[PDB]
């Protein structure tokens, strides 16, 4: 699950990575 192409943004919920950026 990528949340952003050309981006280095992973999303965390509390402390759980819910996605990363592509």
């Amino acid at each position: 699950m990528c949340c952003g192409e050309g981006s280095s943004c992973p999303k965390y919920f509390r402390n759980s990575q819910i996605c990363h950026c592509c």
